[PDB]
C-alpha cells in the first residue's frame, strides 16, 4: 500500500525501509 508500518523481520518487496520501530521491527514504508 502507501502507508508506513513496522514490519516483522523484515519488510517486502514494494515497502522502504526507514529504520526500527519495535523489538525485530523495522520502519517500512511501501510505495505499492
Amino acid at each position: 500500500g502507501l502507508l508506513c508500518y513496522c514490519g516483522k523481520g523484515h519488510c517486502k518487496r514494494g515497502e522502504r525501509v526507514r529504520g526500527t520501530c519495535g523489538i525485530r521491527f523495522l520502519y517500512c514504508c511501501p510505495r505499492r
